[PDB]
Order: structure tokens, then C-alpha cells, then sequence
């Protein structure tokens, strides 16, 4: 059976088993469970896959050089699925959020969960807070009598955490760190000292790259029962430089990728976010070019904005790109060969995954 | 050492905890803790912290009656603090996120937290996910070597989700059921016939009961490994009839309190809540007072609200309430007195916990 093919028949499984439970458990009614079915579809279904999927290659590519019953090849594939799901449940419920936060439009060329004329912000918030329950109650389910779910429960928590703080870092960037104070309106940086690579590293690392790789991966080894084929300060080295290549790709293309493309309209430049774009930006602009950037950026004027993509435009920000990605690229090979030495296997899912970051 | 004191100062520690972790593991610089310190005290603290006493409460009541080591009291005493405080922090949660749904102005004669100057409503929606992570980030780290911990992790994810669900129930609870419909704007019922008794209670059990009184129950039998002193569909019984009485309680003072009394001004009229006195106005009233019901609820329109509550006071009200907590009373007393079987302490901490109830 196909690896997407058996992922996507979980889901089906995994959707019947919460609302099934929610008729026999929670006294639900058909019409609020159709309403929850259809925002488990709105929500959940439509992307690639690639963080829950990743559960399934890593899972997979264990199954070729481990000696198992063929049940016990199912129940581990199986199980890969379901946690592959509670990752994308996971992406879920903070995409239906950080809309919300945002304030944002589209997604994926469709309407934000909260902008939908049934939804609204009242239901939209809770919806979110009930899709990250439900990955809790697919782990308690499925993985009741299993040797990892605690490792796997904890895992989930901290990654769910740091993710949290990472929105903090993200939602702050633009503000200058001494004036934060809930009572105090808090106005946008002026002399933008803390878009800094280390900062915007940190931006990164926290908001995306736990949840999109260091989750998948490590598990991947969960399910696997194999997270002593590998040294866990090398998955997290290169789930968090992999994490970050992926943000510098979202951040370059919130700017100069087609609406029809992104599936949105980018506003990073008028929401001022510490973007690769603007740190990297003012790591070589002039005196004049750093005045100009400063009198236009973080506002909605379209003339504005327009001034702003010129700047980075003639700053020739292409060529600082691929100088970022020869190093990153240099940078995770050095760290798959690294992870050959316990786990060759374990290092050909991460290239994989590196090439499926790379390519797109 | 007396309960509140002991109470209050693991809250100190506690927030040392996850603010000094935060600074040694996530990052976290002195501005952005302060942010958190200052989120967590204002949405955590200045409460009666009636659901984490219970906890403490229930533990000290066997530890009066059982065995241990000094240094075994303090560590049950302990662990009953950093459980009641998830359950505070819970509730924390809970409250932010609601105010913010419900575009609530004040909560405990304070602006509600998304409405500070400093924080709005990006960050707010934030803070509020932050606040459950903290409950996670404690029981992990307090209980990680716990017998209990994972019948504690357990029983937290399913009252949290019983809430979620409890939230959807009271956020849809004036739309008709079969126009509910994610692509179409929700009419309010013109008919009300979903505002019943049965439907009332349903949304009350999971809507409150499970974090207000399920959940402070079990967990002080948790972390006093008593669960066998107990028959737990009992504690169930008499945790959702406290419960909905102490909801039936709050829906009375929405309309009834003086606002400087309620710490806000009630607005469950304006927004058609299915509140226990429009069921109970409904079950009683004749044809003319259930047309002018209709012609004036869920309206912000002061002199409309006006009229609701003149329907309210005419209708005599008060006489269904005594009879309400007549009948509650008598079965709670019955519920306790089965409780006494197997534990006649566990039955007086449930006492305890009616009583309270009762008086306010
Ligand atoms: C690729 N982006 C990574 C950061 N994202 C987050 N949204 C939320 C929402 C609530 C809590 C944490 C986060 S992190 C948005 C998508
Ligand atoms: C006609 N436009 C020319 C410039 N655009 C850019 N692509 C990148 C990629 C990486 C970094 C910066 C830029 S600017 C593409 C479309
Ligand atoms: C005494 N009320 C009980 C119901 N409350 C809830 N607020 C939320 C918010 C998010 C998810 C679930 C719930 S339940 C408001 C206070
Ligand atoms: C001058 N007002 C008279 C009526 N008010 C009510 N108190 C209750 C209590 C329980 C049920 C209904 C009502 S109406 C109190 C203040
Ligand atoms: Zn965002
Ligand atoms: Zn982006
Ligand atoms: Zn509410
Ligand atoms: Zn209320």
C-alpha cells in the first residue's frame, strides 16, 4: 500500500473514530458533529503533507532493515499515520490561530477558517483549541498499551511549547524589547536594532522549526522504537537548520511570489516582520538605503511597500540567498554523514526530507 | 502551615520555574519574561482559587486519616499545590480565550486581558495557549517520577476537551441546530425550542462542570493515590450536579448582580445566551409572555433588555430557583451520603465543597 495512499485512509479513520466518540462520549448532535467534520476538513486537509508524511518515510525506511512480523509492520505503519496526523492537527490548530492573530485573509487560496460567514472569531478560537485536543485524544486512543507514549506525550508538549514561545518572539519582533509592557499601546521599532541574524534565528527557530521537523523526525523514531539508532543533539541540529532554510524559503516568498502562487497576499512588509528579507536588508545597506527602509517599512501603503521591494530588489538580496543556501546546503551534509555513523538509514530520511525542503 | 499560605507560595515557585526555564532553554530575554510575569499574574492570580484549594483540600482531608512520613505530607501537600494550580491555569486559559470570543470588556472589575494597551488581541490569543502549555510544563516537570502522572495527564486532557466541547455548545446555543453551517452567517432561533431543560444541562455539564468540579475532585484523589477510596461514577454525579448549580448561580447574577458586585456588566440577554432563566422563563410562561420573550431577547437595545427582565421579575423567578436548590440540595446530601461507603472523609471534603458552593 502506497505510503500517502495508507496516510490519507488513516485520516478517514482517525475523523470517524472523533466524532463517533463525540455521539457515544458527548452527547454531540449530527448537526454540531457535521459542523465539526467540516472544519477537520477545512482545516487539516488541502496541504502537501510533508510534516505527517515525514512520520511515515522515517517509520518506513526503518520497516526495510528491521525484521517484524507483517502485524507488526502494519500496526507500526499505522501508527506513523496517526502520529503524522497529530502533527498536521497540530499545524491545524496554529494556522486557524495565527490567522485569527493576524488578522489574515486567505490561505491557500480559500478564505481563513474565521472569515468563513458560519465560523466567525467566536467559534473560529475555540475550533483551533479543539483541533490540538483532538491530537491528544488520537494519541491516548491509539497509542494506549504502546512502550512510547510517553516519551511520545512529552515530545508533543515541549514542541507544542516552544511553538508558543516562538509566536511570542514573532507576534514582538517588531517592537523594541525595552518598552514590552501590557499596559502601554506598544509602537513599532524606529532604529530596528534587534532585526539581528541571531534574533531572527531565534524568531525561527522557536515559531517553526520544532513543530515542522524536530516533531516528524524524532516521531518517526518514536513509532519506530529506534531513537537509540541515533544521537539527539544531531536530529535537533539539523531539524532546526533544515526548519530555518524552509522559513528563509516563506519569507522570500511572502514578498516576490505571485498571490496566485502563495495562495495569499504576503504582508510581511507592512506587518514589519523581522523577515530573512529585512535582516539581511540592513546587513549591507548604506546609510541611505537603511533612512529609506526605515521612512517605509511596517506600513500599508501600497506606495510604500512598492519602495520597500525596490530596496530589496537593487539590494541584490538573490545573491546573499544563494550564498545562505551553498552554506546550508554544506551545513546538512555535513550533518547526514555525521548521522551515518549510528544510523545510515536514519540519514537517507533526512536527506530525503532535505530534498523535499530544497527543490520547492 | 495553613492551606492558602502554602497555596500561594508554590505559586511563587512555580512561576520561578517557568520563567527561569524559559530563560535557560527557550531564550527568553528579561523583557519578554517580564511580559509573561506580568500575563501570568494577571490572568492566574486575584480569584478566590476555589478550584485549587479543592485540591489541597481533598488531599488534606486524607491526609488526616492516613500514614506517612512528614517528608511524604509535605511532598502530597506539595503536589496537591502545582495540581490545583494547573487547574487555576487551566481556568486561566479558559478565561482569556472566552473574554476575547465573547468580546467581553471587564472580568473582576478589571479590563479583560486582550483589551490592556499592551497586549491586544495577536498577542492575547497567545498568551492564552502559553497559559495551558504552563499546565503541561508543570505536571511534567513536578511529576515526572509520579505514580499518578499519567492517570493525571490523562484525566486533565479529557476535562479539557469535554470544556472545548462545552465551549462550542454554549457559543451555538442560540442558533437553531439544523442551520448550523460553516458557509452560511448564523440566524438566532426565532422559536427557541432548543432553550429546554435537557439542552440547558448539557451545555452547563461540559461547558463548566468538568474543570470546575470534576477535575479538582479526582485530581486531589490522584495525587493522594486514593481513586480506590472512591466509586467514581459517584464523584462523577455529585461533581456535575454541584457543578450545574453553580452555573444555574452565575446565570442568575448575570442579570440580577449589581455590575460593581459582578466585577462586569452581564450581557447574557443581549447575546441570547441559553441561560437557566430563559429555559426556566420559557417552561412557565403563557402565550403573550413567550411572544414578547421573543420580540425582545438577544437584543443589545437597552429598553429590550429591559423588557426581558421586567418578564423575568413577573414571572416569579425566584420561586423556581428554591425549588431548583431544594431539589439540588436534597440530591447532593443523597449523593454524599453513598460516598460515605467507601470513604467517609472523601464525602465530608465533598462537604465542604457544597457548601461553599451553597452560601456565595
Ligand atoms: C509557518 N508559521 C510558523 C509560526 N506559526 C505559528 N502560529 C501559531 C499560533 C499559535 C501558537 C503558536 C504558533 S506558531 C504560523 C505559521
Ligand atoms: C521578476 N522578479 C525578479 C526578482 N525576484 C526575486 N526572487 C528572489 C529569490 C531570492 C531572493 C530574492 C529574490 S528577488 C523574482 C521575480
Ligand atoms: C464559567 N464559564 C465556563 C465556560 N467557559 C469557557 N471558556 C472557554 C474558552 C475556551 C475553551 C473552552 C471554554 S469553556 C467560560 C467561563
Ligand atoms: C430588587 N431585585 C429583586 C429581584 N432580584 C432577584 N433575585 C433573584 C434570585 C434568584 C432568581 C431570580 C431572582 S430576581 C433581586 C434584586
Ligand atoms: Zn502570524
Ligand atoms: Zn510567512
Ligand atoms: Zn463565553
Ligand atoms: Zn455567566
Amino acid at each position: 500500500m502506497a505510503s500517502m495512499e495508507r496516510f490519507l485512509s488513516v485520516y478517514d479513520e482517525v475523523q470517524a473514530f472523533l466524532l463517533d466518540q463525540l455521539q457515544s462520549k458527548y452527547e454531540i448532535d449530527p448537526n454540531r458533529a457535521r459542523y465539526l467534520r467540516i472544519m477537520m476538513d477545512t482545516t487539516c486537509l488541502g496541504g502537501k503533507y510533508f510534516r505527517g508524511m515525514t512520520v511515515v518515510n522515517v517509520a518506513e525506511g526503518f520497516l526495510a532493515v528491521t525484521q517484524h512480523d507483517e502485524a507488526t509492520k502494519e500496526r507500526i505503519l499505522h501508527d506513523a499515520c496517526v502520529g503524522g496526523w497529530m502533527i498536521e492537527f497540530l499545524q491545524a490548530h496554529y494556522l486557524v490561530e495565527d490567522d485569527i492573530m493576524d488578522g489574515s485573509v486567505m490561505r491557500r487560496g480559500k478564505p481563513c477558517w474565521y472569515r468563513f460567514p458560519g465560523v466567525t472569531t467566536q467559534c473560529a478560537i475555540n475550533d483551533g483549541i479543539i483541533l490540538k485536543s483532538w491530537t491528544q485524544i488520537m494519541a491516548w486512543h491509539y497509542f494506549a498499551d504502546r512502550p512510547f507514549l510517553k516519551d511520545l506525550l512529552c515530545l508533543f508538549q515541549k514542541v507544542d511549547y516552544a511553538t508558543a514561545v516562538g509566536q511570542m518572539y514573532d507576534v514582538t519582533s517588531m517592537c523594541d524589547s525595552n518598552k514590552l509592557d501590557p499596559e502601554v499601546a506598544q509602537p513599532m521599532t524606529t532604529d530596528f536594532a534587534e532585526f539581528t541574524p541571531a534574533i531572527y534565528k531565534r524568531i525561527v527557530k522557536y515559531k517553526t522549526t520544532f513543530y515542522t521537523y524536530l516533531l516528524p523526525l524524532v516521531m518517526g523514531l518514536l513509532v519506530s522504537e529506534a531513537a537509540a539508532s541515533v544521537e539527539m543533539n544531531l536530529v535537533e541540529r539539523v531539524a532546526h537548520l533544515i526548519g530555518e532554510y524552509f522559513q528563509v524559503q516563506d519569507d522570500v516568498m511572502d514578498c516576490f511570489t505571485p498571490p496566485e502562487q502563495l495562495g495569499k497576499v504576503g504582508t510581511d512588509i507592512e506587518d514589519a516582520k523581522c523577515s530573512w528579507l529585512a535582516v539581511t536588508f540592513l546587513g549591507k545597506a548604506n546609510a541611505a538605503q537603511v533612512a529609506e527602509f526605515k521612512a517605509n517599512y511596517g506600513e500599508k501603503d501600497p506606495a510604500k511597500v512598492a519602495v520597500v521591494k525596490r530596496l530589496y530588489s537593487k539590494a541584490n538580496l538573490q545573491a546573499d540567498f544563494a550564498a545562505y543556501e551553498a552554506e546550508v546546503v554544506r551545513e546538512v551534509e555535513s550533518l547526514i554523514e555525521q548521522l551515518k555513523v549510528k544510523s545510515p538509514t536514519f540519514a537517507e530520511s533526512v536527506a530525503v526530507v532535505w530534498e523535499k525542503t530544497h527543490k520547492r
